[PDB]
């Protein structure tokens, strides 16, 4: 749609997605809804336990733009 | 062909198409190539300046499927 940066904050034991294909570095991660509203088919992704943090979807300095979801472009 | 969701991101002054017949709501839009590879003949469409955003072609939650292009079905 006509045009963000994902807020979402995780608590200590909240899950998220790591995507080794899209991440800017290994400490990056995106929340589950952003993972599911993007395209990671051939990608080397994994569910992780975050230990806390915030979703990088929409932040070109933390995540490759081709890995952004529908709502953060 | 045997079987997507359009990536395309617009910058601030990039043009796209609005189609009032196909849009899920007034903030939806599709890129020019997807507009031209679909069927909008009787439709109430307009060229717009996007202010940024991403193409909704292929996203049934942002665009009516009969307005999808050749490559996003
Ligand atoms: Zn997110
Ligand atoms: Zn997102
Ligand atoms: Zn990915
Ligand atoms: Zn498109
Ligand atoms: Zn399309
Ligand atoms: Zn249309």
């Amino acid at each position: 749609r006509l045009g963000g940066v994902c807020g979402s904050v995780w608590g200590q034991n909240d899950i998220a997605y790591r995507c080794r294909t899209c991440e800017n570095d290994p400490t990056c991660a995106i929340c589950v809804p952003c993972f599911q509203n993007g395209d990671h088919n051939s990608h080397d992704y994994s569910i992780i336990y975050t230990g806390g943090g915030c979703c990088d979807c929409g932040d070109e300095t933390a995540w490759k733009p081709d890995g952004f979801c529908s709502n953060h472009k």
